């Protein structure tokens, strides 16, 4: 008889399907319908010397050799053993066997990769009080991804002797994010060992938008959000979906977009900063607060909503100079704004940041 | 211990692959490398009451139940039993089991006659930032087809020191598309090595139409579209069908057709570069935007609409020598335009391209 191990090997290699018609044999095996041929195993060289394609030497030599076995439903076992023996010689059955098993392996191999690389963008990476820590990141990617390497790729929000309201800070942080990406990320992407990137960013919104721009050409990226109670970076999905809705005020030719997702922004702060002659488009979340981005669906609906608004804005204003962005966005949406921006389909973006020391909005960074 | 029959069932349903990374386990099973966990079987609810997700009632109830078993390599068995027990809850592991076994069955169902060759037309084929990659293509042909060869056939939008706004560039790309097609595709067709062809094109629309013309006589072709959110080349089916509208303006001697599916094209832009003595036919999609081609039905309905429009244009202008095409089309529709054009009955096509930064439409290619 055929060993249980050879049965397992052949059924795995054969995908549990008839090698001539591909029909599914597992359900019948479980049902015990394999009374004529246990396990639906067919011998190419018959185990019996007097059988179809039998041989006095090779029949006993091959009766428990998996390289001599195929799976057949009862009908097609009868076809190669009784009705059409001459049609199905050892080489022809052997070639159907290789081809069936090669095909099965190739299709079960095709699937998205689960392994991911963590990318951190934050101040104080590697220090005791860093708000993104490797053990919290490695847990947060499960179970949708698993860490392919234990250690994150570290992009530093580098320590600086300039404050958020001095231009000096923004030039230093932008060029330093640029050097950093071009130094530790690009060579690993070029090299091809990274197939999925899990992103954990905590930085001023203009820098997070630039990070998103740097990630825009990548195919496998999952952005994470810092959640607030309990603190952590794992996606949750426990609340009703965030409701976003778009609007506009004014009719000047300076096009602005305020994005009030974690907070509200009144139109005054934009007109006080831009001209009085403005059009202020709006992307708002109902109940805007800094813990509003709860679930990945919330992030996807932001991406698609923001995409629709970007199209609508350029369609409504075919005389484009730029678009002036005024954000109050969770870190995950700020990265995704930069990631979905299309360098030559969208308007160029001028990103404003609230000077929290004294005074309102100031232009700190641009895309395009 | 787990029965030999349940081991066979699980190994067949699982395709002999780790349910967390999809790596192949049979070779290691045959080699006796399954020293820590025999057969690479992991219990979701542990067989041991004291184990991960163990239970005094359900552990013995399920220790020989195939619905509680998965296949795992040693590293991911340790991931769900030691490192990340809480993250990998029974419901989350059950999802993975159901998804893994559903995919394995659906892909092994694809019969041997459904094999396909991937054909790429794009810049930067084989580089990390190419927007068409072998792994996304081979996933995209499933479950309708399976890749007959692991490697795509690469037609390059070849690098040159020419710019798209000078004629030499277009002449260069056309001879290179012709040469590569004649040597990498055609010689394999005659014998039957290449039969069904799955096509992934990302190129300037006039070159994509030419690609379609090169495919025009082929009987087995499936064109793919590059989608956004999520990125990928797999056909989707989540939206209402695209709505197409055919219309016409003017009564002039020179016949034009604008095809605004991913964007709108106003009549000016046709009027001169061509003149005022024009008839401007139109084939537009309601809500034209760059991700509008969602489903394979949307592409088929484009084919039939464009076919009907071509006939109507020929009937309406029996003294017309040719037709001036002004496209703003998804990549898949552009290929299919070239593929359905009939030299026998249709007007010759002069294809125009939007000159970036200079501005305006310029004649870059012709068919017939
Ligand atoms: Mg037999
Ligand atoms: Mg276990
Ligand atoms: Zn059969
Ligand atoms: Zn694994």
């Amino acid at each position: 008889a055929v060993s249980q191990r050879n049965k397992l090997i052949l059924w795995t290699r054969g995908g549990g399907r008839c090698y001539l018609c591909n029909c599914a044999l597992l359900g019948d095996l479980i049902s015990g319908k394999d009374k004529l041929n246990k396990g639906y195993i067919a011998h190419i060289v018959a185990a019996e010397i007097d059988g179809p394609r039998g041989d006095p030497i090779r029949s006993p030599l091959l009766c428990d050799d998996v390289e001599n076995l195929i799976l057949l439903c009862d009908a097609h076992h009868r076809l190669i053993d009784v009705e059409a023996v001459a049609e199905y010689s050892e080489p022809r059955l052997q070639q159907i066997k290789r081809a069936h098993e090669a095909r099965v392996e190739a299709v079960t191999e095709i699937t998205a990769d689960r392994g991911t690389h963590m990318l951190f963008y934050s101040a104080r990476i590697g220090e005791h009080d860093c708000p993104i820590q490797a053990q919290d990141a490695r847990s947060a990617v499960l179970p949708a991804y698993y860490p392919k390497d234990r250690h994150p790729i570290a992009l530093d929000v580098a320590r600086s002797e300039y404050a958020d309201n001095e231009a000096q800070y923004w030039q230093f942080q932008i060029e330093n994010l640029n050097r950093q990406f071009e130094r530790k990320v690009r060579p690993l992407l070029a090299d091809g060992h990274i197939d999925h990137l899990s992103v954990f960013g905590l930085a001023p919104q203009p820098l997070l938008i630039h990070l998103g721009r740097l990630l825009s050409d990548l195919r496998k990226v999952r952005v994470h959000q810092l959640h607030r109670e309990p603190k952590g970076w794992d996606w949750r999905n426990e609340r009703p979906p965030v409701v976003y809705k778009t609007d506009r005020t004014g009719h000047g030719r300076t096009i602005a977009l305020k994005i009030g997702i974690s907070a509200t922004i009144v139109d005054e702060r934009i007109t006080r900063c831009l001209g009085e002659d403005t059009t202020i488009w709006s992307l708002s979340a109902e109940g805007a607060h800094n813990d509003i981005l709860h679930s990945e669906g919330d992030l996807q609906t932001f991406r698609s909503t923001c995409r629709r608004l970007f199209d609508a804005i350029k369609a409504a204003h075919p005389d484009a100079t730029d678009l002036h962005i005024f954000p109050a966005m969770p870190v995950s949406t700020a990265i995704e704004l930069g990631r979905i921006w299309m360098p030559k389909a969208d308007l160029p973006l001028h990103i404003y940041d609230e000077n929290r020391t004294a005074g309102g909005f100031f232009h700190r960074h641009s895309l395009g």
